[PDB]
């Protein structure tokens, strides 16, 4: 039996499950599109309901992967994208939610997001989202890639105070937001979704992380998402074209760190003691 996966409440006050699904790199290969479908509907019925996806991924493949995958059951998934900066003016915003609810085959996204930060005016794309919201085309949007700087620049700017998450890269091997954006944002209320929480597979590699899963009879990739659910405030993304492996991500949620597990961890894997540039992918 599993335990129910904990709960992170956006400043709309809804909630979602600490555990989601990412789709980068989705629906390349004409051979492995049944089952990166499956991998979304196996992590789907194990209640991982949020799926992340993007109009760059695949200039729209992986939204029509996500659209297949949520056929008949539109209702259990919380689904988000995201505008290319390059995109990001307002009827250019406008535009790009068009063509990504086309692709779900949905009529509104449950979070939309600026991938990074462009040469659009923020107050431009934030009216854009606001609109889209009126609309009916998104229950809420948010940012991807903002730094403490780009954050502060939302209140500068008409509605930027209804930001509902900040998608930036956050996993063992890249902690540097411990020291300034994640205190900031959860002191926010806002939600910091960690994207690549397993480093896109380079993190699994390292000694320390091996050991420890040894320890607990798992795998290092259980091991780095069980980290990720003790930060509160906080959903990891895993992607994955197996449903094998979906299953193996939603069984990281039974993983119980003891305190000498997540002392080691911090030995192997120091947290910042300064502030430091936002790592991207
Ligand atoms: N906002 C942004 O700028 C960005 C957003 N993202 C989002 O975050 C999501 C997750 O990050 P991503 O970059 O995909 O990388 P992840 O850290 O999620 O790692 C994905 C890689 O790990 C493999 N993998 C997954 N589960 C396991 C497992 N249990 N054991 C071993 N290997 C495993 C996958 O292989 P396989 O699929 O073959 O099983 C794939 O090669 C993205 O898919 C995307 O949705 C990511 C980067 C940037």
């Amino acid at each position: 039996m599993h335990d129910p996966i904990p709960t992170i409440a956006f400043p709309d006050g809804r909630k979602v499950p600490a555990l989601g699904q990412g789709t980068w790199r989705m629906g390349e290969n004409r051979a492995k599109t049944a089952d990166e479908v499956r991998s979304l509907q196996t992590g789907l019925d194990l209640g991982m309901t949020l799926i992340d996806t993007a109009e760059m991924y695949g200039d729209g493949a992986a939204e029509r992967i996500v659209g297949e995958a949520i056929k008949g059951r539109r209702d259990e998934a919380f689904v988000v994208s995201k505008v290319l900066p390059s995109n990001a003016s307002r009827a250019g915003t406008v535009a790009a939610c068009e063509r990504s609810l086309r692709n779900l085959g949905i009529d509104c996204v449950d979070l939309y997001l600026l991938h990074w930060r462009g040469g659009y005016p923020l107050a431009e794309t934030v009216a854009a989202f606001e609109e889209l919201k009126k609309a009916g085309k998104i229950r809420a949007w948010g940012v991807s890639n903002f730094d403490v700087d780009d954050m502060e620049e939302l209140s500068a700017v008409p509605d930027g105070g209804n930001v509902a998450a900040n998608q930036v890269l956050y996993n063992l091997a890249r902690r540097g937001i411990e020291f300034d954006l994640l205190p900031r944002c959860r002191a926010q209320g806002v939600p910091v979704m960690a994207y690549s929480p397993l480093d896109e597979g380079r993190l699994l590699h390292d000694a320390d992380l091996i050991h420890i899963a040894k320890a607990h009879q798992a795998t290092p990739a259980q091991v780095a998402l069980a980290f990720l659910k003790t930060c509160s405030g906080v959903i990891s993304i895993p992607k994955t074209g197996s449903p094998e492996r979906a299953r193996e991500n939603r069984d990281a949620m039974d993983i119980h760190l003891t305190t000498e597990n997540l002392a080691e961890l911090d030995r192997h894997f120091p947290p910042p003691r300064r502030k430091t540039r936002l790592e991207v992918i």
